[PDB]
């Protein structure tokens, strides 16, 4: 079981707001203040496969993320 | 599709915390800035019976929640 961090969004905090909407179904308050917390863990439990494909859609829109 | 929204936790924080942590996957920093930064929508386009089984598990931890 793996861990999802988003280590950091930087100039890309838009995109990345958007990003993990769409992954977790967090409101705006809600994935505007975690993405401006960072680092957060943003998801624990998920698969390997899960993990890689959150990293992936995560580092597309922008973000420096991490995989544990 | 419907939105949980965590209208307030109150004396119940903690069992809350770890209910959201169940449902959500999110970290305990995250979760623990959820639950204290109510009102929140948590979960946002589930479909009815999985935003009906969201309420009544925060409602057993003991959150004040709405469904909308």
């Amino acid at each position: 079981e793996f861990d999802v961090i988003l280590k950091a969004a930087g100039a890309n905090k838009v995109a990345v707001i958007k990003a993990v909407r769409g992954a977790t179904g967090l409101g705006l308050k809600e994935a505007k203040d975690l993405v401006e917390s960072a680092p957060a863990a943003l998801k624990e439990g998920v698969s390997k496969d899960d993990a890689e494909a959150l990293k992936k859609a995560l580092e597309e829109a922008g973000a420096e993320v991490e995989v544990k």
